[PDB]
Parts: structure tokens; sequence; C-alpha cells
């Protein structure tokens, strides 16, 4: 257990970290890239200098069933990160970088059972680009500005979460839960939405984009 | 008036029926064809007899403003007809023909005053090809395996209508009343639906058809 701890300009190694928990600590323009992170626990622990704008480096790092809660993960590189089984609850992301991060298996086996879960998070102008978040659980994100060109997000669960205008045709939303979402400029005729789950009351907003009048 | 009369295969002349009005009568094999019937006036009349299965001949003829209530229309060939202002109204009309009829004027000036009336008939089998039933009545039809293929209702009520399995595509339905009619196998991929007024109980069935799954 590593406590109420500052690192600044820290390259970690593995032994540093290995197995560690962190609850409470501040890591400006550290470096954990090419690390082992597997079943890490990171809480209320920040990773971006807000006054410097510096950022941490997770690149290419087993992020693999580790664990963030309640952290500040903005800016922070997790490019080619392996993702499967990651935990983030509650984090504020803003800028995060998923590119080339493996979330889901490709030989993906339906079931209950989620491949990962980032709950309850601000990942406002992340980059998921071409990434495979399928069969997850997604709920409760803030996702204005992201970047999910090419990515899939098939099988997943996003209830609640806020989307803004997506661009909507370049992600796989088949089988998603998408309710209690705002899903604005969403286009029936445009965006495969099958087995794509909502309340009766985001039917409207969907048919009144295609220029049908509802009535009570 | 001519009341409770039996006509069998006569073949009217305009003296015969100028202005007048026909209630209660029985027309076997007659040809109407090519006659102004301008504001004439059917009530209860059977222009179709049952046992033999004659129908009446009606190609051509002005239907300005005529209305039939309550008349057994089934089989009449009223192609080429001039029908603007026409009033059909709680008809038995199976399989009528209305082929090169002409209903709306092209020169569709926007209103809230139909260009036709035609209202709780049985349309079943009925044949409106290529016809332009545009910005009329057309409500409390039943239409199921009726020819629409190259027709326009756009802008009309078609309120209260059973369709039965309609060829959705072929037919202009932009701004049509479509409330309180059930419309299976409609696809709002492949079915412009611009201006069409529907009920909110009627959204479900439209987005389960393309893979939605409604939940409350």
């Amino acid at each position: 257990m590593i406590k109420d701890k500052c690192f600044e300009g820290v390259r970690f190694e593995q032994q540093d970290l290995e197995g560690e928990q962190f609850q409470g600590c501040r890591f400006i323009g550290c470096n954990f890239s090419w690390l082992d992170l597997a079943e890490c626990r990171f809480v209320d622990c920040s990773f971006y200098d807000r006054e410097s704008e510096q950022s941490c480096l997770l690149q290419g790092c087993d992020l693999r069933e580790a664990s963030f809660l309640r952290c500040d993960l903005t800016m922070a590189d997790c490019s080619r990160s392996q993702c499967l089984g990651l935990e983030l609850r509650d984090c504020q992301a803003l800028g995060i970088n998923f590119s080339r991060a493996s979330f889901a298996n490709q030989i993906t086996v339906k079931s209950y059972f989620c491949e990962a879960h980032l709950t309850g998070n601000n990942f406002s102008y992340a980059n998921f680009e071409g990434c495979l978040l399928e069969q997850c659980e997604l709920s409760g994100n803030r996702w204005q500005g992201a970047n999910l060109f090419g990515a899939s997000l098939a099988g997943s669960d996003l209830s609640g979460s806020e989307f803004g205008q997506i661009d909507w045709a370049s992600v796989n939303l088949q089988g998603c839960d998408l309710r209690q979402c705002d899903l604005p400029g969403l286009d029936l005729r445009r965006v495969n939405l099958d087995g794509v789950q909502i309340n009766e009351d985001q039917q409207q907003a969907l048919l009144e984009q295609i220029g049908l009048i509802v009535f009570p």
C-alpha cells in the first residue's frame, strides 16, 4: 500500500510497483510505459498536473484487471495497452488516449460477463479510434468530442451515457444498451441499430429525425 | 328521384340520368360509360349482381362531385373517369378499377380543402395504379391487396385505414396521416415517411421492424 505520496518525473521500473496498491497519490510527468500493471489498484490518484498540463505515460502497459477508481487520468497515454478486464470507474479522463489498446477478445464468446468495465467517467475528447469495446460495461460515461471512428461498441452497455453529436455512422452499435442516452442526430436510415435497446421515451426523437410527426 | 328500380343490361344515355338522384336501385350489367354523372347522387344502390358476378361499366364518366353512399360498387370499372370532388362513403368496392382516373389536380394548390372524399369503403383488391390521390380524405378504408403502384397519396388523410401488407415503397406517402393504421412490414430504411403523422403507440412496431428492442 502506497499512500499519499508525490512522484515527480519518475520513470517507474517493474519492481517499484509489483502488485502494488496506490491511494491518494500524485504522479506528475511519470512514465509507467511497458510495465506489467495487471491487478494494480489506484484510488483517488492524480496522473495529470493541472497547472503545468503534464500528463503520465502508460503506453504498452499490461492493464489487464487493473483498477482505477476516482482518478484524474486527464491526457494519459494508454495507447497499445492490454485492457481486458480493465476497470475504470468515476475517473476524470478528458483526452485519454487508447489508440491501439486491446479491450475485447477478437474471439468474442457471448455471455453476461463483461470484457471490461469503464463506468461513470468523463471521456470527453478521448481517442478510442479503432478500438474493440465489445461486450463491455460502458454506462454513465461522458463522450463529447471523443474519437470513436471505426470503433465497435457491439454488445456493450452504454446506458446513461452522454454522447453529444457523435459520428454515429462510423461506430458499430449493434446489440448496445442505449437506454437513458441522448442520441442527437442519430439517423435510422444511415445507422444499423439491430439488437439495440431503447426506452419508449427515446422513440420520438429518432422518428422525428427522419421527418415523422408524432402525436400522443 | 328514381327509387327502388331494377335495371338489367341497360346501356344508359345522358337524358336517362341528367342531374338525377337514385335511391335503392339495382343495376345489373349496366353501361354508364362516357356519360356526365357530375353531381349525380346514388344512395343504397347495387351495381354488382352477387349470383352472376355481373358488374357495371363507368369508363370515362365525369364523376366530378358525384356521391355514392352505401352502394355496392364491387368490380365496377371506373377507369379513365374524372373524379375531382367525388364522394364515396361506406361503399362495398372490392376490386373497383380506377386506373387512369383523375382525382387531385396537378395544379395542387395546398390547403385544408380535400380534392375528393373516399371514406369507410372496402377497397380490397382495388386498382388505383397511377392515381393522384393527393390532398384527399381517404380515411377508414380497407385496402388489402389493392394495387397502389405508382400512385401518390401525398398529403392525404388515411387514418383508421386497414392496409394489410402493401408494397409501401411504390406509393408516395409523404405528408399522409397514417394515425390508427396497422402498418405491417413498413420499413423506415426503405420508405420515405417525410411529414407523415403517427401516434405514439405506432412507434414500437416501426422500430422493431429494423431490429430495435423497445422497453418501458
